[PDB]
């Protein structure tokens, strides 16, 4: 009920198998003075390990068909079949701390502007009199209105929020939008 | 040092273990003209599996007591003993962009209404005057203001967030209130 | 089956390959026990084990992949999460859900009134209280100039030192007298 393999204190003993003349796999005790112990395939290269205080494999882990990258990152059908990395991106709201200038110009009543992000659901500050950033989280397209310093502004999102639109203020004009980075 | 294998080129060559006339488990190159090296389980069915670009188990993995699922998800006491898909749900604001209307009538000045989603700690839309809406973020149960579109709003939320009072208005009846999908 | 290694014992009894180094007990692989079917690859000397089971796969210890680390305990760490323990990573990366709030600042700041804070307000959702004993939210960004048009006409403030000063620097009948934050 037991296979016995001996060596001397300290040597390497391993099982070792060879295809024709090739190296192709070896279990067990590779090295001398090492005890660390080897699952190893020569062809492939992709190897298991068992060591002091962990055990490693050398590349990317399959788990059926999820995957623990060597990065740390994860794939697999609960992240909706996205990396880990992505789908944490995708779905939470980022704590940046920081945030980017959209656009700058004055933009009266009737004006409509242009950004290059899309404007919806972001947390923005508006600058219209006084030097004061004027904060505003808008939703999808559509109206809105700030009481904003001067008196106020009442915009319009559009253009799946690529579109920035005053519709009125009461000397409040609108010259520059920063966006909280996501 | 070494117990040597050898087999013609490109044929399997592995380890069989028998209990009684029963195939119990396998390690080695199982297959010809296929160089994965598997040690395998036949009762049980479980297997781990050494292939070109990656090393891979059939079932879920367990690291310790930590489970790392076939789907990707994993369980830890790091995440309070819950799945990370729950940990992370339950733990950060999600990126939802969407919103959902959760009352829509008049509430002049002292009318109380009951609003379909607890409204504390959620970011809020609410219309008044002249078509627009009004951001807002709530807290807890109690009075804000908001200089919404027509003058000014004084608001209570109350009844663990399902209640929405007008204290008063100056010419800015909510008819509609929108919420940040969850 | 004259060229496999064939070992073969009675029904339900243990059968493993041993390896000992001089008389130590170094490593085993296969059914280490009877009357049981798990299959194991075990390091005596490090004890350090995979153990194949009925219906999971199991190491005993921390596991990496590559140089990337599984740990026992769920969390991960990896160059994906800049090097950090994945639940570091979450906490510094994410809007915390936390639905409470704290009183970072009370008192009264008329205008030209600067006053310390108990927290950095950068980039943070707070709530003043001016006239009328109501919340006026607002969301910062960095230090700077902000204006809020709060209970009791308007406010226009300005956050400082590195999100620890807060001033009034103008108001109109809305004199600010309390801060809540967000907790993070």
């Amino acid at each position: 009920h037991v296979l016995q393999l001996e060596s001397a204190s300290d040597k390497a003993h391993y099982i070792l198998s060879k295809d024709g003349n090739r190296n192709n796999w070896y279990i067990g005790r590779g090295s001398d003075n090492n005890n660390d112990c080897t699952f190893h395939s020569y062809v492939h290269g992709t190897t298991l390990t068992l060591k002091q205080d962990y055990a490693v494999v050398n590349k990317h882990f399959h788990v059926g068909q999820a995957v623990v990258a060597t990065d740390g990152n994860i794939q697999g059908t609960k992240w909706g079949g996205k990396w880990l990395d992505a789908y944490l991106r995708d779905s939470f709201v980022a704590k940046s701390k920081a945030w980017t200038q959209v656009w700058s110009g004055s933009a009266g009543g009737g004006v409509s502007v242009t950004v290059s992000q899309d404007l919806r659901f972001r947390n923005i500050w508006i600058k219209c009199a006084n030097n004061s950033w004027n904060f505003f989280r808008t939703g999808p397209d559509g109206i809105y209105f700030i009481a904003s310093d001067g008196g106020w502004l009442r915009f319009q999102i559009h253009s799946n929020g690529l579109g920035f639109k005053n519709i009125a203020d009461s000397r409040s004009v609108p010259n520059a939008i920063m966006v909280e980075n996501e």
